[PDB]
């Protein structure tokens, strides 16, 4: 049947077809591949043996590899999905795998490798990081190959026993949605060598016909052993071969080892392998066509590489060749392909010459363009070699120059660009839009998506094609033939008619009328919307939305409208499949809901307007730009630059070798995203300063300043005296940042005033107001206060040194951070695992952390998902080093004709170098003396106060934190964890417990309670949580707490301060509320404050220096829960989806769930009593 | 002045004298260089910055590879030892490590790998399976070079920021014991780069003086950025030839990218790379001097792959080469280092038969007749390619 | 990887030799290596006490895990091991096993795991979730009094006397340090037990 799937469905279900069991472990952007194989095992989905897929979710990929290893080898046919970091932690059992001669298929989605950055998109560096396993190499170069080559992939490996690496490019094919040919179950059962797969259960590990594997082998006989598998992968790329040859039967598709498309007589090839293919394929037909002698060679089995089938294909006319590598081996002769192509070319005497390039490292664009750079440079006089397309190269001069823009895509091909925000449905409908087209005309259709690194409010571009003729088109829109814009925030930011084409559709979302169209709108836009004569049409999607109800929802009204102007089906046929679409999509809402949304479409096609415009528009002219601004230099070339999407022209001698970011540079961005805002109320507020504490993006602080300080302040800067005996004489206001505040709530649901102090008031209404109110409060000068840091109301009066991050609105995660930052931000190192605290942490180019006004400020580093613990254990070492350093040179500075008062600070410095106050306190005197001191000496002696000057930055004791996400701490990186928390280390590390996988989607995790469902849980988790705070606890000198902002503001201080001050190890274990929950996140706080109070998440401190004193070091800080079990976990989605999945063995696990709270909580009072 | 060692105490010698902190995890045949250099730290020998250096054990050699990255980032120059499935565990790391230009170096006793059974014995297949990570890597051939080349790695990786694994044969070379010239601290303090050093410290992470390092990058610039970092690796092998001209200066004994040995007319010259190498120019002596015209060329540095270097020491008179590999990369089309020789003969228009053979998998023997048998395939009318000896 | 396994649920049955060091490759410091023994990576002794692999794997409760000595007793080993492969579950066996890095004559290997219980340097403990389903108290402390001295059979072993030839001032404080954490450890499974 014909199906419109992504790379990773059609992966997904020949893996699931030919697989008994799945071990998995989760990685963008392969998750998807085992998330909807856990949903069809939920469903009860038959493979070919007649039963379920088993899924197993391990603790990493490595974990992962080893089960497979395992199960293969007992007797269970075992596949796998995994990518990038995660295929390297399966590469030491990928060696024996292969070297067992295991039949095996690895399913990768080819991702970027992490190296100065992390990057999620796709490229080949993971794959070729495993060519030396033994494993065979098969790639997809399209949706339809990822279908096909998957199947060849598992009929081979039954075959030659040795093991197949089947990859597509991430992204790019994984998540590109193609109407596809499907192959049934039944048709491949049909296809399988079942005398293979009954040998392969003849060698399984069993007691009742034993043998040996896997032995410990001498000099004399580990070679011999190693070739006497030669045989085998001789005859594998035959039988690879012969495969292709039955799915051609079945398919009517011919698939071979080295495939070639383009001139017989072609003197110009390229060699290329993955997505790449279909895109240079696109432009050979274009330049062929045009008369060029030109074609291409695409590489399907990488390994083992067969010559004799490389050749085969390669015509006698031949003279240049140019392969393309998506990857990069630094220092290497040349990238992997490459050297292939010109060893099989020298063993045979070819006298070719052959040119390497790099391409699409991070899914860099590969279009049309490029590939003929790639062609004209073949056809130069002295062809480049170690090239690079897709970048500026102005330093090393590696990239080609792209000098004209052709368009390849085949005539008929009708091309949308659709722009969006977050969770307004645009992405969704699109991807329905698809399914219409594809379900109903003869027409291919294709659909590939862009989202932002934000992770809520972002932009969103989707890019769709149909034609009559196949789309190989794998690269983004060039030329459209209608834009949308479905959020009219984009006008005047972004250059939405980038490349329409003349007399196109255009279709936007506003309320503006057609006469208020020649001022809202840009004179460029108005210009290219006359010049190139488009059809423009206008909906009020907003004004349809709320008077159904609906809300933000506005996909359905503006997917009506496209079809209603595309004209791709006759509208009244249209219409009925949008109906139908909105049940398959929308229906687990309502049924209220869905004729709610039925009637959005009727009431879509009345109110769409076609604007007629004056000619004159096109002679309109640009806006008189006001008064520049003198912002730093890399906020002009950088930051702005990316997030005007425009990255993609800066050079490469823009950035830095080492990956290296400034701080401090989220407040330039000021996205003002927030629907409303909090308004201060000065009359109702007690000056406590929980609304600062409790916001997860700090755009809400108190201000003290001096009645002088208040001499330009604005007339609504409205102000109170400042309560208590150390801000006596001074003003106090509660000052919201308006263009930075994400409208979440939470600090008005926080105010514990009599009369809410705090008062949500659209957006627009007090925009010009409280933005002249913060930009006053921000150059407030500092004012020196003596309230106590310990108290929340004295915290924040700190300066945040966490502002503006990407995290979601309401996010569980943040508050933590930012009241750590100010506590000891001033003197802080973090070491930060991969996680959503890395993502709205460390995003290129905006950095969340900054400083204070001396300049000082959290240093931030990220290294990878599984290493984070012995990352910042290894910054203690280093930080250890350089302060011993600094004590020898201050030693000697004793020795040494320095001045009195010199001596003085140095003694009171080596007597508390190690504690935070007097290390400060003496430091900063020998700061203040230090450029007098050097002044008055010379010789060796001032050579020895310029040692220490170099060193002065390490005077000052440091505080390491090490921060991640439960996944890290309960799983990938809890061995990591574990051994450094029992090393005894002055190291501070923070669990942000959100009970699941929240970067990747909301896996299951050991952090996930019992009943809870989560992605790799269809069924609900029915081991209870893993406590990690438990098993800390028995080293004894490990200083463990469990904690909860919205429980308890008090209990947070306290053990948040008692575990830095802890000469060694700490463990801090906090409470997260994330998305993932399905909770409204205006709640956020209340959620867990309900969690302490209904015996769902503990609030305990172990503190071993207690048990020096003779004491308990464990105190359990809530005993007696108040709230029910049950009724907490109805306000959460992740438990109710339960009881609408599994409804009858839903009411089984809630009751094992309050079991575990009680048997747990008698646990601590047991160790409390 | 003249000890007899073997590579392990010559390797941990030059490592501890120029490191700060080394955090280790058992593995044969590398953990003995972890062993001795835990023994002098317990009896208070003093490195070139007269402290002792810090021996930490992890729980894993993935957990001493991250140690490792957060040490160096944070300001301490630090280096470790491991071999075989141990520095497999290590390649994650390892490109963080390439990536953000920290100066390091890895001391591997190149040891075989799992695949259809353990050996523990010495080839390359570690090696070769982390040759992509960005790491420059530095072959020694006998106990005199492992204390040789582990100096020239510790005194480029300052220079050019490009991390190095020095890597010499497991058993073969890390357990023979020689008598051989050990090189004094206070001579390499002498030939230290301290500006390189001082600039090290200023990019270290400090609250004081904060940045952001490792961030999470979109499709936009994660290329560019990624090519940003090739005039380093452009200019490495120039680093590693200069700074093998200072430890000739100290010693006498002169190293190259790349080395030739036999007859300046040879028609018939072997590359290889590690101990094969003392064997090879064994045999090509006792050949030379038979009348034969065959030479030897050994590979030191192996990446970055300088073809400069390589061409500049091969005889215009060379007609046939053969390569050998001590790995196996099942399937490929040829071992890693016969492909590179491969490519850069092509890439410069030279019409030399090259063939290509794997040898001394698990320490298995490698002694000069099987040599001969390699120069005597070279003479043959069709040499055959792909090929085994031992 | 281990907790990973046990946390599942799965019916497999992992035993633990504890040899308190790497006994392949030399004989190298390990977690399992208790306070004041020298061994390669801990020259000077390891000062940080063994970790309690099998306390934790209890925090579970539905893993079951269980302390032998083979030496120290015939029938505990015997009851501890049925009952493991018995329960359709996850089952953590940790054998106190002696090794030649402990530096003993191995003639009197049994008899150096006798005194290893009878010493409090090794516990005998088993933990049943199935005692737990039946109302009962899942731990069971099979040796609660020890009746030897701690310091006498520490130095039984080169292990620990090496430590008074290589470092003779730090040696003292460390011996005290070993006898402290037997005792705090056979108290918190005497809190398990009552
Ligand atoms: C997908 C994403 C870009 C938002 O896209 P979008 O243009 O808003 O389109 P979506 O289809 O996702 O939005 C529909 C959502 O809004 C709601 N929706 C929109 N219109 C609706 C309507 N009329 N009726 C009912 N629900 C509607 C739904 O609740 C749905 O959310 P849910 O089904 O997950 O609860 C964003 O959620 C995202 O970035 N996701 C993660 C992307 C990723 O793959 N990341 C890799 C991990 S690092
Ligand atoms: C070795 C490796 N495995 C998997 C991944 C993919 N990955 C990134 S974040 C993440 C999980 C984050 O979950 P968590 O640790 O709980 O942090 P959170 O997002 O919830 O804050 C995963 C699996 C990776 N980057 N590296
Ligand atoms: S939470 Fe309310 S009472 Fe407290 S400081 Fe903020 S506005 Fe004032
Ligand atoms: S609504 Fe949310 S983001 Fe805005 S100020 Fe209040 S807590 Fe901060
Ligand atoms: S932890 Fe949850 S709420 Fe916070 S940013 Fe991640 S997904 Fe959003
Ligand atoms: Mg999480
Ligand atoms: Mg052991």
């Amino acid at each position: 049947p014909k199906q419109t799937l992504d790379g990773n469905t059609a992966a997904a279900h020949v893996a699931y077809a030919m697989s008994e069991v799945a071990t998995i472990y989760p990685i963008t952007p392969s998750s998807p591949m085992a998330e909807i194989a856990d949903e069809w095992a939920a469903h009860g989905r038959k493979n070919i043996f007649g039963k379920t897929l088993q899924v197993a979710e391990m603790q990493s990929e490595a974990g992962a590899a080893g089960a497979v290893h395992g199960s293969l080898a007992a007797g269970a046919l075992t596949t796998t999905f995994t990518a990038s970091q995660g295929l390297l932690l399966m590469i030491p059992n990928m060696y024996k795998i292969a070297g067992e001669l295991l039949p095996c298929v690895f399913h990768v989605a080819a991702r970027a490798l992490s190296t100065h950055a992390l990057s999620i998109f796709g490229d080949h560096a993971d794959v070729m990081a495993a060519r030396q396993t033994g494993f065979a190499m098969l790639s997809s170069a399209s949706v339809q190959e990822v279908m096909d080559l998957a199947l060849v992939a598992h009929l081979a490996t039954l075959k030659a026993r040795v093991p197949f690496v089947h990859f597509f490019d991430g992204f790019r094919t994984s998540h590109e949605v193609q109407k596809i040919d499907v192959i049934e179950y039944e048709d491949m059962a049909k296809l399988v060598d079942w005398d293979a797969i009954r040998a392969f259960r003849q060698r399984a590990l069993n007691p009742e016909h034993p043998h040996q594997r896997g032995t410990a082998q001498n000099p004399d006989i580990y070679f011999q052993s190693r070739e006497a598998a030669n045989p085998y992968y001789l005859a594998t790329p035959g039988i690879v071969a012969q495969v292709m040859e039955q799915v051609a039967g079945l398919t009517g598709r011919h698939y071979h080892l080295f495939d070639y498309a383009g001139a017989p007589d072609a003197e110009r090839v390229i060699v290329s392998m993955g997505s790449s293919c279909e895109v240079i394929e696109e432009t050979v037909n274009y330049l062929v066509e045009k008369g060029e002698k030109v074609g291409l060679i695409k590489v399907r089995l990488f390994r083992p590489f067969s010559a004799e089938h490389f050749l085969k294909v390669l015509p006698a006319s031949v003279k240049r060749i140019a392969v393309l590598d998506r990857t990069k081996e630094p220092g290497s002769l040349g990238e992997p392909l490459y050297e292939d192509v010109q060893t099989v070319l020298a063993e045979h005497g070819k006298n070719i010459l052959v040119v390497g390039g790099r391409y699409g490292l991070g899914s860099k664009e590969f279009n049309p363009s490029m590939v003929k750079a790639v062609f004209d440079n073949l056809a130069a006089t002295t062809p480049k070699n170690k090239f690079t397309v897709g970048i500026t190269d102005d330093v090393t001069h590696t990239s080609l120059e792209i000098k004209e823009h052709i368009d390849t895509s085949p005539k008929g091909t009708f091309r949308c660009k659709f722009f969006g925000l977050g969770s307004d449905g645009t992405v969704g409908a699109n991807k329905n839009s698809i399914k219409i087209i594809g379900d109903h005309t003869d027409m291919y259709a294709q659909g590939y998506f862009v989202y932002d690194s934000k992770k809520s409010g972002g932009v969103t571009i989707s890019h769709l094609r149909f034609g009559k003729q196949p789309i190989q088109s794998a690269y983004l829109i060039d030329q459209a033939d209608l834009i949308a814009c479905h959020n009219p925030s984009y006008v005047g930011r972004y250059n939405l008619l980038e490349g329409i084409k003349p007399g196109g559709i255009f279709l936007l979302n506003s309320t503006w009328s057609a006469e208020e169209m020649d001022s809202r709108l840009p004179a460029d836009m108005k210009r290219t919307i006359a010049t190139k004569k488009l059809k423009f049409y206008n909906i009020d999607a907003v004004k349809i939305a709320q008077e159904i109800g609906l809300g933000s929802r506005i996909n359905v009204i503006m997917q009506t409208a496209f079809f209603k102007i595309a004209n791709v089906i006759p509208v009244d046929e249209a219409i009925k499949y949008i109906k139908d679409s909105i049940v398959k999509t929308y229906g687990k809402k309502g049924d209220k809901i869905l004729n709610m949304n039925f009637a959005a479409v009727d009431r879509a096609l009345e109110a769409l307007e076609e604007i007629k415009y004056p000619a004159s528009w096109a002679d309109a002219v640009d806006e008189a730009a006001a008064t520049v601004t003198e912002e730093p230099e890399f906020i002009q070339k950088v930051l702005r630059p990316i997030n005007a999407l425009k990255g993609d022209e800066l050079p490469v001698s823009t950035f830095t070798p080492d990956g290296v970011f400034p701080v401090g540079t989220t407040k330039y961005e000021k996205r003002g995203i927030a629907v409303n805002i909090p308004q201060w109320q000065p009359e109702n507020c007690i000056q406590c300063n929980q609304c600062s504490l409790v916001c997860p993006h700090a755009a809400i602080r108190p201000y003290l300043a001096k009645p002088a300080d208040l001499a330009g302040a604005p007339e609504t800067f409205v102000t109170k005296d400042a309560i208590g005996k150390e801000a006596a004489g001074l003003k106090f206001r509660i000052q919201v940042s308006p263009l930075d505040c994400t409208g979440c709530g939470n600090c008005a649901d926080v105010c514990p005033a009599k009369v809410k102090a705090l008062t949500m008031v659209p957006l627009e209404e007090v925009t010009a107001v409280e933005e002249a109110n913060y930009n006053f409060a921000e150059q407030l000068p500092e004012v020196k206060v003596n309230f106590n840091p310990a108290t929340v109301k004295g915290s924040q009066f700190r300066q945040p040194l966490l502002e503006f991050s990407g995290a979601c609105a309401g996010c569980g995660e943040t508050p933590y951070v930012k009241l750590v930052t100010q506590l000891f931000g001033d003197r802080m190192i973090i070491a930060n695992a991969t996680g959503c605290s890395s993502i709205w942490g460390g995003s290129a180019p905006a950095c969340p952390y900054t400083v204070n006004r001396q300049g000082h400020g959290p240093a931030w580093a990220s290294s990878l998902f599984e290493d984070n613990a012995e990352f910042g254990y290894g910054m203690a070492l280093a930080v250890a080093k350089r302060q011993d350093e600094l004590a020898t040179a201050i030693s000697k500075a004793l020795e040494a004709p320095v001045s009195a008062a010199f001596k003085a600070a140095c003694e009171g410095w080596l007597a508390g170098k190690d504690d935070a106050d007097r290390s400060r306190e003496y430091g900063d005197r020998i700061k203040a003396l230090l450029p007098g001191e050097i002044s008055q000496a010379s010789g060796e002696v001032k050579d020895l106060l310029l040692d220490i000057d170099r060193q002065k930055d390490y005077l000052t004791k440091k505080s390491i934190w090490i921060i991640g996400g439960d996944g890290w701490a309960y799983d990938i990186g809890y061995g990591g964890l574990d051994h450094v928390l029992a090393s005894g280390a002055n190291v501070n590390v923070l669990v942000l417990d959100t009970e699941v996988y929240s970067n990747t989607g909301g896996q299951s995790s050991k952090a996930t309670q019992t009943g809870a469902v989560a992605r790799f849980a269809a069924g609900g988790k029915f081991t209870k949580k893993k406590d990690l705070g438990l098993m800390a606890m028995s080293y004894g000198y490990v200083y463990v707490a469990s904690v909860a902002m919205g429980a308890s503001h008090s209990q947070l201080m306290k053990a948040l301060i008692e575990a830095e001050k802890y000469d060694g190890p700490s463990l801090i274990i906090a409470y997260a509320p994330c998305i993932n929950h399905g909770i409204n996140m205006t709640y956020s706080q209340r959620e867990a404050k309900k969690a302490v109070e209904a015996g769902y998440w503990p609030l305990y401190r172990y503190n071993p220096q207690l048990a020096q004193e003779g004491k308990n070091p464990f105190i359990l800080d809530y005993k007696t829960p108040t709230a029910s079990f049950r009724d907490f976990l109805m306000g959460e989605i992740r438990y109710t989806s339960l009881k609408k999945q599994f409804p009858e063995k839903a009411e089984q696990l809630f009751a094992k769930a309050e079991a575990d709270a009680k048997a747990r909580l008698e646990q601590y009072k047991k160790l409390a009593e």
